[PDB]
């Protein structure tokens, strides 16, 4: 009933539902370093977030999500393995139950505590919707999270936490600038993907920086205090919220450094 990360409908279910589970082309993949081909045609990212608008933070009963403003091109992404201009329409993370586990991606077969995806979408398709329809409809920057040194540009995220507990719940969300989670290079590997929760569509570029960033113990603590369920249901904390790596198939991971 509904699709999930427990043990009746997490993962390994998805396929009953959502035939593209089994695709050719579906995400998130191990990244094999000494296998991914430098690609000296790649141009370097340009992202230019300098006007973006967020508008709301919401428990969607999966994830958190913060939503930007994407009527305008007023964050966007550009350059790198794309064509064309896509814009930010929000960001969420994946996370574990321990520190030694959360993200989707892997580097030689290493997980890290979490998983930042910065969600974009190619402006050529006029809306979200149809960009789904299209192979390169969407661009997701992908950001590792290691436990460090706390991170101050995600304390804001951190403290409204609290508001939005329970599936369902969202809080107004304005003036938060996503130039504070990223790491210092902008180094990446790419390869063409899907979208890592149902409905699965291939529809990915991913784009998985290289550096990742460091969080706290205590920052990511937070996140692992939010629930699946809705208010007046019984807790399951919002753990594990990961599905595991894929096969690669036929497809080539290039990196943008040697
Ligand atoms: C998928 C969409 C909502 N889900 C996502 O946007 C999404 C984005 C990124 C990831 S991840 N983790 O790979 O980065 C996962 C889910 C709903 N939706 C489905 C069809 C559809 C059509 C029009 C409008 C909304 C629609
Ligand atoms: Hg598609
Ligand atoms: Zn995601």
């Amino acid at each position: 009933h509904h699709w999930g990360y427990g043990k009746h409908n997490g993962p390994e279910h998805w396929h009953k539902d959502f035939p593209i589970a089994k695709g050719e082309r579906q995400s998130p993949v191990d990244i094999d370093t000494h296998t991914a081909k430098y690609d000296p045609s790649l141009k370097p990212l340009s992202v230019s977030y300098d006007q973006a608008t967020s508008l709301r933070i919401l428990n969607n009963g999966h994830a958190f999500n913060v939503e930007f403003d994407d009527s305008q091109d007023k964050a966007v992404l550009k350059g790198g393995p794309l064509d064309g201009t896509y814009r930010l329409i929000q960001f969420h993370f994946h996370w574990g139950s321990l520190d030694g586990q959360g993200s989707e991606h892997t580097v030689d077969k290493k997980k890290y505590a979490a998983e930042l995806h910065l969600v974009h979408w190619n402006t050529k398709y006029g809306d979200f919707g149809k960009a789904v329809q299209q192979p390169d409809g969407l661009a997701v920057l992908g950001i590792f999270l290691k436990v460090g040194s706390a991170k101050p540009g995600l304390q804001k995220v951190v403290d409204v936490l609290d508001s939005i507990k329970t599936k369902g719940k969202s809080a107004d969300f304005t003036n938060f600038d996503p130039r504070g989670l990223l790491p210092e290079s902008l180094d990446y590997w790419t390869y063409p993907g899907s979208l890592t929760t149902p409905p699965l569509l291939e529809c990915v570029t991913w784009i998985v920086l290289k550096e990742p960033i460091s969080v706290s113990s205590e920052q990511v603590l937070k996140f692992r205090k939010l629930n699946f369920n809705g208010e007046g249901e019984p807790e399951e904390l919002m753990v594990d919220n990961w599905r595991p790596a894929q096969p690669l198939k036929n497809r080539q991971i290039k990196a943008s450094f040697k």
